[PDB]
Order: structure tokens, then C-alpha cells, then sequence
DNA sequence: GCCACCGGTGGC
DNA sequence: GCCACCGGTGGC
């Protein structure tokens, strides 16, 4: 379920999916959902679609906490 | 053509 | 040996 993420500017949301096949079955991957619904699967993804203006060096892309 | 999904690996 | 990061792609 898309979740929202108050660690990240207003409209973000953050999904966890669980793996369903093959060797890495039972392994989670993280999205993050923009305000306008793209989705985001890496930090260095997500810091350039948001720019300079925002600040992620603290921000824990699998926990989506600001971890400092 | 798109994209959800799993596999591969460079850097640590 | 692990995993952040992203490539390949089957099913639509
Ligand atoms: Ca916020």
C-alpha cells in the first residue's frame, strides 16, 4: 500500500513490494511516488528529480526516515 | 512501447 | 558477501 512519507516534501508516498518469483522471492524493493505519480526506486533518482533545493543527505531511502 | 518485475554487479 | 542501483525484458 502507497503510504505517505512526511520525511519527503508534501505528496510523496512510499510503497514496499515484496518480491513474488524467482531466487530473490520473499526480497523487498522500495518505491517512492511523486505528488504528479512518478515513480522513484533510487536515491540518486530521487535527489535529481527534486534538485538542490531539497535536502536528502540524511534521508534512509529503505526506511523513508530522515536517519541523522 | 510501456513498465512491473527479477537478476547482476561495482564498490564497499 | 552484501546491497544500492539500475539493466533486461515478458506480458500486455
Ligand atoms: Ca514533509
Amino acid at each position: 500500500k502507497r503510504m505517505d512519507c512526511p520525511a519527503l516534501p508534501p505528496g510523496w508516498k512510499k510503497e514496499e513490494v515484496i518480491r513474488k518469483s524467482g531466487l530473490s522471492a520473499g526480497k523487498s524493493d522500495v518505491y517512492y511516488f511523486s505528488p504528479s505519480g512518478k515513480k522513484f526506486r533510487s536515491k540518486p533518482q530521487l535527489a535529481r528529480y527534486l534538485g538542490n533545493t531539497v535536502d536528502l543527505s540524511s534521508f534512509d531511502f529503505r526506511t523513508g526516515k530522515m536517519m541523522p
